[PDB]
């Protein structure tokens, strides 16, 4: 099994472990990862994970999304990605479980 983080590149270091289903990042209190970042969307991106697969989909957002600068609607995420949304830089990697 795989496990997948995101982590604030922000010097805060905050991070969020994805769970099954759908993870929502956006600035709003229903993400369940909440960025305080005014250029970030209510509900900015989704990140669909299954165990093994990370799909990320930008939830047509105002300012919109990158991974590793590249414009994105959806993207399928692998370890080292960085996505970029409103100031925010959030690097994503995977660890193996158990």
């Amino acid at each position: 099994g795989t496990s997948v983080t995101l982590q604030l590149d922000d010097g805060s270091g905050r991070t969020y472990q994805l769970r099954e289903g759908s993870n929502i990042i956006g600035r709003g209190q229903d993400a369940q990862f909440r960025l305080p970042d005014t250029g970030v969307s209510r509900r900015h991106l989704e990140i669909r994970w299954d165990g093994q697969v990370a799909l990320l989909a930008d939830l047509n957002s105002t300012n919109g999304t990158t991974v590793n600068n590249a414009p994105v609607q959806e993207w399928q995420l692998a370890d080292g990605d960085v996505i970029r949304l409103g100031h925010s830089e959030i690097i994503v990697r995977m660890h193996p479980l158990t």
